[PDB]
């Protein structure tokens, strides 16, 4: 098809963190040629092999439908839902939808800093700095899509506010289950 892939980061404005050190954010990559969805994310997860906080982890989603180029609606909600259900707190998604030439590679920076999950050279969690937005930034960036410029301190709920200043915007409600995709 020469369809471009679908990099879709996601952030749920509404998550609650509760103990410090607004949102969480994910990203979901659609090859564009076959529909095959993966979803990864950073964050404060557990990991029994390493002492140093914060790490990588996959969770496995529905693929979506790709016809004429397009995710279909219903297929693009079967995964936001669940995306918002095993990550996101049951929680509204706010997020950009970026398209390019990219899955493979994507996928292969994804998997390899989750292989540095238990590296003693991991960078450490920081919730200004180093947090599960700017895993998002960071992969947009090795990615060429030159996403929003990154702030000192990355707010996750203000930061994909900024994004969509300058993509699609892609909006879910869970409670709803209505997706909206705008200017
Ligand atoms: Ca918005
Ligand atoms: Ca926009």
């Amino acid at each position: 098809s020469g369809n471009d892939d679908f990099l879709i980061p996601v952030v749920f404005p509404d998550y609650l963190i509760s103990v410090a050190d607004l949102g969480h954010a994910g990203v979901i990559l659609i090859n564009g040629e076959t529909g095959v969805t993966r979803y990864y994310e950073y964050g404060r997860y557990k990991n029994p092999k390493s002492d140093i906080p914060g790490n990588v982890r996959k969770v496995g989603v529905s693929n979506v439908t790709i016809k004429s180029g397009l995710i279909t609606e219903s297929s693009l909600l079967k995964v936001l839902k669940e995306v918002s259900l095993r990550s996101g707190q049951e929680g509204r998604i706010s997020g950009v939808v970026l398209r390019g030439k990219f899955f493979s590679e994507a996928d292969s920076w994804l998997r390899g800093k989750m292989d540095l999950n238990n590296s003693p050279d991991k960078i450490p969690y920081d919730l200004d700095s180093h947090n599960c937005m700017t895993f998002v930034i960071d992969l947009a960036d090795a990615m060429g899509l030159d996403p929003a410029w990154k702030p000192p301190v990355v707010v996750p709920s203000a930061y994909i506010e900024q994004f969509q200043l300058s993509e699609i915007d892609l909006d879910y409600d869970y409670k709803t289950n209505k997706l909206t995709v705008s200017e």
